[PDB]
């Protein structure tokens, strides 16, 4: 019942993502469903327009533990434990969270 081609294209793209996720994740363990959902989300983020590439932010999400903290570089922050302290001084390297 759909006649316009742009609406058909949008429906085809969304249904491609949905049917691919359904037919993959039915034969797949429940710990990894969110992983494939995240991969398809990043793929659709790449495909859409009007957005930045989010390369450095996803790099700090994936290999953000690769940031090396210096000896005694963490100051004292109230409430947070040592793991939260090293996490916030690792997040502070990003320009978006510079004043964290």
């Amino acid at each position: 019942g759909v006649t316009d081609h742009t609406q058909r294209l949008s429906i085809i793209t969304k249904d491609l993502f949905q049917v691919a996720f359904n037919r993959v994740a039915r034969g797949m363990l429940h710990q990894d469903h969110i992983t494939f959902a995240m991969l398809l989300a990043r793929i659709k983020l790449k495909g859409t327009v009007g957005e930045p590439t989010y390369d450095a932010e996803f790099q700090h999400f994936l290999r953000g533990n690769e940031i090396v903290l210096s000896a005694g570089s963490t100051p004292r922050i109230q409430g947070l434990t040592v793991e939260q302290a090293e996490a916030v001084v690792r997040l502070s390297c990003l320009p978006a969270f510079k004043d964290l």
